């Protein structure tokens, strides 16, 4: 639907590359991008766009954030310091 | 927030796994549920159970089911061959 759906599937997602012990496709925006439309998450339903991609994840509101914190508790915390800071652009 | 919003998530994690060729997993409900678990897929913001991933996957509506054909066109129809047949309870 909005912004935090897609981040979330994609938090997921990339804690499983992270459970396998991959994070180096996490480790680049791009690469990570290729990987979402290849392994098809989408975003409002379609595929997942460049830079449609680095503004789903970074323009986040903080209440977004928060509601991230608060179902993924432990989840979260790790993989979204991973995943902010590979699209600190 | 409803059923479909369950299954999407956790379809985009299960095209992971085959993308690695870990159909095993996959393979049984159970051992899926475990990974649930593992990698929090959290439904309601509730914990996710082996009775209520059961409804989960299984209650759709055709509806339900048709909107994951259109937005998730390559994805699921692989990996949702997989998940259906192997939650023939």
């Amino acid at each position: 639907n909005k912004n935090i759906d897609t981040v979330r599937e994609i938090i997921t997602v990339a804690s499983i590359l992270i459970k396998f012990s991959r994070e180096d496709i996490v480790e680049n925006r791009a690469n990570f991008i290729a990987f979402l439309n290849e392994i098809g998450v989408t975003h409002e339903g379609r595929k997942l766009n460049q830079n449609s991609f680095r503004k789903i994840v970074s323009e986040l509101t903080q209440e977004d954030k928060k509601t991230l914190i608060d179902e993924f508790n432990e989840g979260f915390e790790g993989v979204y310091r991973y995943l902010e800071m590979y699209t600190n652009k």
